[PDB]
C-alpha cells in the first residue's frame, strides 16, 4: 500500500499548475507520485471521473497499479513513456482541440490505452519474440504479439479487485468502451500503422475524409494513438535527445540479446557497435515514419500543428549532425 495513502490523501493540483496541457511538457523533472497526479488530472479534465461515476481510491489504486506493471529498468518502455504518451493525448484533447470531435467513450478509451498500450513490456521486439520462441508469439500467431501482451495486461488491471475504474459503466457503454481500448492499443504496432496510414493519408489528399464514418472514425483514432506513442519527437530538443538516447540504449540492448541468444549480427538499429548511424536513422525515421502523421494530424485540426513544428525542429537537429 503506502503510495495509495499518499497518492488518495494529496490535493492534486489544476492542469495550469501542472503544464499538462503543453505539447511541450516534460516528465523528467517530476516524481512517481507528481506523474501519478498528473494522471489523476487528465481524467478529472477530459470529464471522465464524475462522468462514469470514478471512485476516488480506486482510480488512485488503478493508476499505480499501471505504474507498477511496466518495468522501470527497460530503458525506454517503462511508466514515463506510457505516462508521456498520455499527456499527449490530454494535450492533444485540448490544446490541439481534439476533444470536441470523438465522444465520452472514445476519449474514456483514449486516455486509458495510452497509459496501458506498453504495459510490462520486456524491452525487445516483436521479431525478438519471434525468433526466440516466445509462447506469446505463439499464443498470438505472430501478429501484433507485444501489443496483444499489452491488452491483456490493461484487461487483467481493469478486473483487479479494487481498480476496477469501469464498474459504473453500463453493460452497452462497457463493452463499446473495450472494443475501442482493444483497437487503441492494437494500433500502437507501428507494422499496423504502416499497414493501415496509406487509406488514411489516401483519404485526406482524396478530400474524402469524413470523422462520422465508423470506421474513418477507428481509422483516426489509430493514427492519434500512433502520434501520442511517438510524442517525443516532437519534443524541444534536449528532451528529445535525452528520450533518444533511451531508445537506442533499450535497442542495443536488445542487439546484445540478439548476438547471444541468435547467433546474428543486428540490424544498424540494434547495433551498438555502428551507433554513428544514429543521426541518419533518426533523419530517416522522422521522413519515413513520422511527418506525414503529424501533418495528416494538423490538417484534421489545425491546432495540433505544434508537434509538427517539433518534429520539424527535430529533424533539422538530426540531420546537422548527420551530414
Ligand atoms: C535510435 C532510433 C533511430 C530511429 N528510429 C528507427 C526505428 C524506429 O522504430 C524508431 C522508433 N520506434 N522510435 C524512435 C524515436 C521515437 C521518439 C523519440 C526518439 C526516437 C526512433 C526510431
Ligand atoms: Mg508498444
Ligand atoms: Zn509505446
Amino acid at each position: 500500500t503506502r503510495e495509495l495513502q499518499s497518492l488518495a490523501a494529496a490535493v492534486v493540483p489544476s492542469a495550469q499548475t501542472l503544464k499538462i496541457t503543453d505539447f511541450s511538457f516534460s516528465d523528467f523533472e517530476l516524481s512517481d507520485l507528481e506523474t501519478a497526479l498528473c494522471t489523476i488530472r487528465m481524467f478529472t479534465d477530459l470529464n471522465l471521473v464524475q462522468n462514469f461515476q470514478m471512485k476516488h481510491e480506486v482510480l488512485c489504486r488503478w493508476i499505480l497499479s499501471v505504474k507498477k506493471n511496466y518495468r522501470k529498468n527497460v530503458a525506454y518502455h517503462n511508466w514515463r513513456h506510457a505516462f508521456n504518451t498520455a499527456q499527449c493525448m490530454f494535450a492533444a484533447l485540448k490544446a490541439g482541440k481534439i476533444q470536441n470531435k470523438l465522444t465520452d467513450l472514445e476519449i474514456l478509451a483514449l486516455l486509458i490505452a495510452a497509459l496501458s498500450h506498453d504495459l510490462d513490456h520486456p524491452g525487445v521486439s516483436n521479431q525478438f519474440l519471434i525468433n526466440t520462441n516466445s509462447e506469446l508469439a505463439l499464443m498470438y500467431n505472430d501478429e501484433s504479439v507485444l501489443e496483444h501482451h499489452h491488452f491483456d495486461q490493461c484487461l487483467m488491471i481493469l478486473n483487479s479487485p479494487g481498480n476496477q475504474i469501469l464498474s459504473g459503466l453500463s453493460i452497452e457503454e462497457y463493452k463499446t468502451t473495450l472494443k475501442i481500448i482493444k483497437q487503441a492499443i492494437l494500433a500502437t504496432d507501428l507494422a499496423l500503422y504502416i499497414k493501415r496510414r496509406g487509406e488514411f493519408f489516401e483519404l485526406i489528399r482524396k478530400n474524402q475524409f469524413n470523422l462520422e464514418d465508423p470506421h474513418e472514425k477507428e481509422l483516426f483514432l489509430a493514427m492519434l494513438m500512433t502520434a501520442c506513442d511517438l510524442s517525443a519527437i516532437t519534443k524541444p530538443w534536449p528532451i528529445q535527445q535525452r528520450i533518444a538516447e533511451l531508445v537506442a540504449t533499450e535497442f542495443f540492448d536488445q542487439g546484445d540479446r540478439e548476438r547471444k541468444e541468435l547467433n546474428i549480427e543486428p540490424t544498424d538499429l540494434m547495433n551498438r557497435e555502428k551507433k554513428n548511424k544514429i543521426p541518419s536513422m533518426q533523419v530517416g525515421f522522422i521522413d519515413a515514419i513520422c511527418l506525414q502523421l503529424y501533418e495528416a494530424l494538423t490538417h484534421v485540426s489545425e491546432d495540433c500543428f505544434p508537434l509538427l513544428d517539433g518534429c520539424r525542429k527535430n529533424r533539422q537537429k538530426w540531420q546537422a549532425l548527420a551530414e
